[PDB]
């Protein structure tokens, strides 16, 4: 098919890399609105007309599937997008919670749940969480680690510090953790360590990857090379750039 | 006196309070584009135009003098707006200046300029700085800043770990610190800690708050009813204000 990848500015770009890994379509329409980035910290009657917006910008392209690779659109924003659409917009949320029921068994392994303000007060996680059985769940909106991960402090004492402000408020030892954002995947290994030594754990929670996630989820619902077209709302040049480093190999 | 003050969002409360203190203005209707803040991380283009789109705002208001609170505005898109302005429009750069030129003699004195990336990546500030005479400067893009202060981390080893990582590169250790960004000034006792417990300097280096230059200026130039708005929610943006007008 040829599809349509939205996101509120660069952080999609770890959605696409998994698309393409997949090699599941032929043509994608990435945009990215990297002149009002970032979405997470806003309000939701902003986010929803950001996501309105978004489907304008497709119109023309005419796709058969619009990804919303943005967890805080995918959030506040999915259903009013959908209920103005012709064709059928997957956002990552619902993804995950299918990913989620696939692998973890005992309904009442902690699952901590990582997003921006916005995903996190929307509470969409743990509703879909909660509606399939799951009675162990916590929240956390880590929105330092966006402008941190966009300054590409991927590593460091700054990460470290920012991760200890976030976490060692925690209550919970997380058997599952959800990186409910575009660019938590970019510190996974960073999170996993984290959680590994100050719990002496055996083996790393398990990690929920958007990207990952969607595409199986994808193959499923449609039983299925990848040429992109990027388009920005901000300087595309710039957020072309960001592609060569998100998307490597 | 009716103006308008203009700033990507509630960092231009820090230039506002410094406003309001002054109370030479009996109206000011602040303008906050919280729904695309921040402008720091973007390109020249696309803040040239928010700022254009900032005076079709202010049309209606029928304001006499517009404030560019915004040092990224400023340091972008300050000319562009002047151009089709019909009323003035004072930005907080050039009015940093006058009161460096005020306040620094010594044209070799170290000068560090402290803005997102999009100010210092424009040189508006050493550029300035250079036709007036100084030879010692130095510019940091501290972008984190922005982020961690919108959250409240103004102390702390979350802020002083960042203020390590912008500032341990410094090659010269600095006699005088521009604030170019709305936000720095709420960290200002931070910061001057920083070099002062960091090199057992007994005075800390000379801050520049763009509110207060811009007073300075304003006030020689000579020319309170306060009329928040937003590009995002209202109430979230005036919220904020409490705080930094908080005094
Ligand atoms: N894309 C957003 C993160 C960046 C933003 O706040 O816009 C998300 O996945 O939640
Ligand atoms: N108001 C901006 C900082 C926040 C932003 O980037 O919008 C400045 O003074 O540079």
């Amino acid at each position: 098919m040829k599809i349509g990848v939205f996101d509120s500015g660069v952080g999609g770009f770890s959605v696409l890399k998994s698309l393409l890994k997949a090699r599941l379509f032929d043509e994608i329409i990435y945009y990215g609105d990297s002149a009002r980035v970032p979405y997470g910290t806003k309000d939701p009657t902003t986010i929803k007309q950001f996501g309105l917006e978004a489907l304008d910008f497709f119109k023309p392209h005419e796709i058969e599937l619009l990804i919303v690779a943005c967890n805080t659109a995918s959030a506040l924003a999915l259903e009013e997008m959908q209920k103005y659409s012709k064709i059928p917009i997957v956002g990552v949320i619902e993804p995950s919670i299918l990913a989620i029921k696939r692998q973890v068994e005992d309904k009442n392994a902690p699952i901590l749940v990582l997003g921006t303000k916005a995903t996190i007060q929307s509470n969409a996680y743990d509703n879909a969480l909660k509606q399939q059985g799951y009675l162990n769940i916590s929240h956390l909106a880590t929105s330092l680690f966006v402008p941190l991960i966009e300054e590409s402090i991927l590593e460091g004492e700054l990460l470290e510090t920012c991760m200890h402000y976030y976490f060692t408020p925690l209550e919970i030892l997380p058997e599952v953790i959800i990186l409910g954002c575009t660019h938590f995947p970019l510190i996974a290994q960073k999170i996993e360590g984290y959680f590994m030594g100050h719990f002496a754990l055996p083996t790393p929670p398990l990690l929920i990857h958007s990207g990952d996630a969607i595409v199986e989820y994808l193959q499923q619902k449609y039983a299925l090379f990848p040429k992109v077209e990027f388009h920005a709302s901000g300087d595309v040049i710039w957020l072309e750039r960001q592609a060569k480093e998100w998307l490597k190999l």
